[PDB]
């Protein structure tokens, strides 16, 4: 009983921490998308420099995923710090001597995305429920099989399914994209089979 009830209010303490995740990903998204397409495409001098500039700028986007990394400072995988230096140290060098930048980036976001589920996954893993960790491992396939599909939308279905379980708002099974991305109902299927596994720990409590 201590154990499952440590089990819930740790994971509930997280995702309630972190339900702004997919909102600010989406933020950085949104700002970078103009220097990004004109950084790939005219990699024309100027307008090349110029997107360079727009995420250098302040170093604001680079301490955008500062703060999300720190939302997941407990859990996050050993390699986010790295990565997240190892582009600030690119833009540095793009901005005093570009392609490179963005591909940096693209991966960067990619593995934001990763380390949500990565904290999922090593709070999952230390719950004494086994048909919990079973549902659990399921849901972790399928949410990186449903990222490699697209990193953004992922994350976005992950952190909706998980907040509303953690809420006890029943999960919809139904697409909300009519069915463009081709992983979408598998992963929500797997949602509702953590949901179930997840309900059936917390009304024992």
């Amino acid at each position: 009983g201590r154990l499952n009830q440590r089990n819930i209010n740790e994971l509930k303490i997280f995702v309630e921490k972190a339900k702004y995740y997919s909102i600010k990903l989406d933020a950085i998204y949104n700002e970078c998308t103009g220097a990004y397409n004109d950084i790939m495409t005219y990699s024309d001098q100027s307008k090349v420099n110029q997107a360079i500039s727009i995420f250098k700028k302040d170093n604001k986007i680079v301490n955008k995923f500062k703060e999300l990394e720190k939302i997941i400072e407990e859990y996050k995988p050993m390699f986010l710090s790295k990565l997240i230096d190892d582009f600030a140290i690119e833009l540095d060098q793009a901005v005093d001597n570009a392609r490179h930048v963005a591909d940096s980036y693209k991966k960067l976001r990619k593995s934001v995305v990763l380390a949500y589920i990565e904290s999922f996954d090593v709070i999952s893993s230390k719950f004494v429920d086994s048909k919990f960790v079973e549902a659990s491992k399921k849901f972790v396939n399928k949410a990186k099989e449903f990222v490699e599909e697209n990193d953004l939308i992922a994350l976005e279905c992950i952190v909706k399914t998980i907040g509303d379980m953690v809420n006890d708002r029943e999960i919809n099974s139904r697409s909300r994209y009519n069915n463009f991305y081709k992983k979408e109902a598998d992963f929500l299927g797997a949602a509702v089979e953590l949901e179930g596994a997840y309900k059936a720990i917390k009304q024992t409590l």
